[PDB]
């Protein structure tokens, strides 16, 4: 049935498909657009980008993601911040590994015609807040190691390009 | 379009593994066991998904040829036989069951059989030792692992029978 399948869809919350409901609720202009290669710069996503983002975004640091956010998904992320700092907690945690770092999409959308590029990954971390004075944990655990989703919405200007969408979700794989 | 075929082709959520080789009304279903919906709900949160799945992760296989059938024990058996090949057994344990769930009732079309697809979620730790001083092989004791499990029921007048069973790979952390 079709009716299962528009059910499955807007239903799931696979990081990958959040995104694409976003953008759209053919991929050959977009690559002829930037100018740089696929092949090139996917490793360059998984070399530095990638890896230097997600540490960022785990650790807390909001000076370093200011930069690369866009104006609304660092909005966001700030306001995912206030929690942290109502509880007076802070985010110590770290990742592991990051594979799975490759480019699925690449799509423009309806506000004018700025091209995207969607950015998917699995990475592995573990997840804890310790309380801002007595250096306690308050929630999370290290034994537990977490297996993360992402998926980013890359722009390009005419330090390097801007995150237009973003979001962590929760990878099925065990590893 | 390409967007919505292609996320119900590679999706690995078991749901919809499990859906996607049924697909090749309710109303009909249920009213043949006769029974109720809801009493069978409950009636899996509380004996059969427990019963079921404390054998899986132990490998309790006495109890898994009672409710598997043919196909999806041929399907475990032959996965058991490598730890065998390894010296090693399944020490594995279940420590929250909380989505328990019949989300779909369909009649498969080879033939008019009754089937009822639940869908779950697990907290577990995977654990593997040794024949000799069983100890550690695989996993770790304090990691806590999330499973996401399928299956497709019927009956033959404990009662029921599971032809397609698939399980791992909750998106949930906890
Ligand atoms: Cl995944
Ligand atoms: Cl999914």
């Amino acid at each position: 049935i079709q009716s299962l399948k528009n059910k499955l869809w807007d239903e799931s919350e696979n990081p990958l498909i959040v995104v694409m409901r976003k953008i759209t609720n053919e991929s050959s202009r977009v690559y002829s657009q930037f100018k740089f290669s696929n092949e090139s710069f996917t490793r360059h996503l998984r070399e530095y980008i990638v890896p230097e983002i997600l540490e960022a975004y785990v650790k807390g640091d909001v000076k370093v993601l200011k930069k690369w956010f866009s104006e609304a998904p660092f909005n966001v992320y700030a306001a995912q911040q206030k929690i942290f700092k109502e509880q007076d907690v802070y985010a110590d945690g770290r990742i592991l590994d990051i594979r799975g770092v490759e480019i699925v999409s690449a799509k423009l959308l309806a506000p004018q015609d700025i091209p995207v590029l969607v950015v998917g990954c699995r990475a592995q971390e573990i997840n804890l807040y310790r309380k801002k004075k007595t250096g306690e944990i308050a929630a999370g655990d290290e034994a537990n190691i977490l297996m993360s989703s992402y998926a980013m919405v890359f722009t390009r200007d005419p330090e390097g390009w801007k995150i237009l969408e973003f979001v962590r979700g929760g990878s099925r794989q065990f590893t």
